[PDB]
């Protein structure tokens, strides 16, 4: 049921892993070839993840290899502190080093991903009570925000936190959790793309965006980070209030899909088929449904209801956006969007969109989990 969209997946990789060399795919820009760059985005890591959960599936050592050198880009790009000015270090560092470790239990992977640990730490700001998203300490205008995508790199805090026993990793990521719980998350259970607060004594001032339509909206992508995120830091927090926001958040997320499966960049927009779509906002979702259905009870019937409505999201995927191996197509979904209202690639692969589905893919397969957090964690 899975193999064939896996076996394209693979094929596609193997492909691309020859002809990219050393560089890292982030999105397309009009056409079925991924633009490339050397290390320097926040999207790098997904592509280490893809190598390396092609690598669990097969067993082929051309992914490991691949994956390894990727690792061994990072390790550079850390030493000099190259482009780590943001909190997307968890997706640069999870999906890579971490992985190795939780694939193989390579030592000094372990050690880059906890030194990477250590940098992310120092985005915390005691005075806001948050991690800062973007920007230096004390930046004029983003000092002082959080945004919803954060989540998603709180694990590798969390990871750090259970390797090295230190309490303070714990302390500022449950800390930043429930904050982004408070202020992000609306009481329709839709959500905020970023929230501003005063950033000398964490006063809320407002919740906002310039990648969702308007303030006020719904950014897919951005609904999707918190249905994925809150339930990975749900299952490391063993805290039941994250939980149960994952689950609202899935539950508006999946009444909003319109009727091919696959969602369009924002639910506050017409959904109408000429509307941009984001293919990876439904790729997310589904690892997170998922997620949410592995912390839900057997007895729980709403626990295969989850595990069902991610199955129907990836055949969606599969059917209408999926790309066959036909020995050109350079990514494993289609029309992604990255940012819609600065028209940028607003109908392309995006490596995160491409890194979901076969995150989901594994998991529904082979019960491979990803590199959020340990096996059996
Ligand atoms: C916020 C930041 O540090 N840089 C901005 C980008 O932010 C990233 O956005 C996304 C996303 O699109 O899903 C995920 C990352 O978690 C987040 O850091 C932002 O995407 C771009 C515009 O597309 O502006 C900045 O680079």
């Amino acid at each position: 049921m899975w193999q064939q969209a896996i076996g394209d997946a693979l094929g596609i990789t193997a492909r691309n892993l020859k002809k990219f060399g050393d560089r890292f795919p982030h999105v397309s820009d009009g056409s079925n070839k991924y633009v490339l760059n050397d290390n320097t985005d926040w999207t790098d890591g997904f592509w280490s993840g893809i190598l390396w959960l092609c690598y669990e599936y097969t067993g082929d050592e051309q992914y490991r290899e691949g994956a390894v050198r990727t690792v061994a880009s990072f390790r550079e790009r850390l030493d000099r502190f190259e482009n780590l000015d943001h909190h997307n270090i968890g997706f640069l560092y999870s999906l890579s080093a971490k992985a190795q470790w939780i694939v193989e239990k390579d030592e000094s992977a372990r050690k880059l991903a906890l030194d990477a640990a250590d940098v992310l730490m120092r985005r915390w700001r005691a005075d806001a009570g948050i991690i800062q998203a973007w920007g230096p300490k004390g930046d004029p205008e983003n000092g002082g925000r959080i945004i919803i995508d954060c989540l998603l790199n709180l694990p590798l805090l969390l990871w750090a936190g259970e390797q090295t026993g230190d309490p303070e990793y714990r302390r500022v990521a449950e800390a930043h959790a429930l904050k982004s719980r408070r202020f992000l998350v609306r009481g329709d259970d839709s959500s905020y793309h970023t929230f501003y607060f005063d950033p000398e004594n964490g006063n809320a001032i407002r919740g906002g965006t310039h990648q969702g339509n308007t303030d006020g909206s719904t950014w897919t992508r951005g609904q999707a980070w918190g249905i994925y995120g809150f339930a990975l830091n749900s299952r490391y927090l063993g805290n039941a209030d994250l939980l149960e926001t994952a689950k609202r958040m899935a539950r508006h997320f999946l009444a909003r899909v319109p009727e091919d499966g696959v969602v369009y960049w924002d639910f506050e927009v017409p959904q109408e088929p000429s509307s941009y779509r984001d293919s990876s906002a439904s790729a997310i979702t589904a690892c997170g449904l998922l997620e949410i259905a592995s912390q839900l009870d057997e007895s729980d019937p709403e626990r295969q209801r989850f595990i069902d409505a991610a199955k129907t999201t990836v055949t969606a995927l599969r059917d209408g956006y999926a790309e066959r191996d036909d020995g050109e197509a350079e990514g494993f979904i289609r029309r992604g969007s990255y940012h819609v209202r600065g028209g940028i690639s607003p109908d392309d692969y995006t490596i995160w969109g491409d890194y979901y589905y076969l995150e989901a893919l594994l998991r529904l397969e082979r019960g491979v989990t990803g590199y959020w957090y340990e096996r059996g964690r």
